[PDB]
């Protein structure tokens, strides 16, 4: 079935700029607004955490901790995880997915490492992309630089070192509203037999089913969903009836 999962940004153990669930005990805390998502049918959820302060490592861990116990859908933690180690930690205190992303890039071994003790099942890979000068590019270090690499080649290495999805976040619809970077899927689509994970530019429920059409395996979106814009039930109940496999 196609995927529909929400995605939390933390800072300091809090989901940045909260929620809009009032009936929510904490609307800014990830562990309690994580199950409401998975009582009302998310698929999946991601947790990526913005933290740098030295006490990241030991709040994540934590964190997943208590996801892991009160949380019973998929996760995957992304944000910063920059070596086998620390990615090992995660998934052995109950992460079922690690994300990377920078690391990856600067040292796509990583992705082996992880995938050759846990199975590439237990790797996603982040790809941040962007279009500079009519060609698409991966970006690194939350967006920000520009690293010369080619889309197209670093989605035929993902796959060959070991990833088991691709999460792709189309810079050019951050912070948009005006729907998914259906041509940045086309363009990855052929490129790789890996799930496809649609991130950045949902603002509304046909986005998703743009989203599908161009060969998205799963849909990520958060503040479309914490805002309360999209309703999870009402989306997949939309996307059911016209003719998608999402689970129901």
């Amino acid at each position: 079935a196609k995927r529909i999962d929400a995605a939390l940004i933390l800072k300091d153990g809090r989901v940045v700029k909260g929620s809009n669930f009032e009936n929510l005990r904490d609307s800014g805390d990830p562990v309690e607004l994580g199950k409401f998502y998975s009582e009302i049918g998310i698929d999946e959820l991601s947790f990526w955490d913005i933290t740098a302060s030295v006490e990241k490592r030991k709040t994540m861990l934590e964190l997943v901790e208590k996801v892991a116990e009160q949380i019973d859908i998929p996760i995957t933690v992304g944000g910063g995880i920059y070596d086998f180690e620390t990615a090992s930690e995660l998934i052995l205190r109950g992460a079922d997915k690690v994300e990377i992303n920078t690391a990856a890039v600067e040292n796509p071994s990583l992705i082996t490492q992880i995938a050759q003790t846990f199975g590439s099942q237990a790797v996603v890979v982040y790809i941040a992309a962007k279009r500079v000068d009519g060609e698409f590019m991966v970006f690194t270090y939350s967006g920000t630089k520009n690293t010369g690499i080619l889309l197209r080649d670093w989605v035929v290495e993902v796959e060959k070192r070991g990833a088991g999805e691709i999460v792709l976040g189309s810079i050019d619809r951050l912070g948009t509203k005006s729907g998914y970077d259906t041509e940045m899927i086309r363009f990855v689509r052929p490129l790789t037999t890996l799930p496809i994970i649609a991130h950045r530019g949902a603002g509304k429920t046909e986005h998703f089913l743009e989203a599908f059409l161009a060969g998205a395996d799963a849909a990520k979106a958060d503040s479309v969903f914490h805002s309360r814009e999209i309703d999870v039930r009402e989306l997949k109940e939309y996307l059911k009836k016209h003719g998608v496999n999402v689970r129901l």
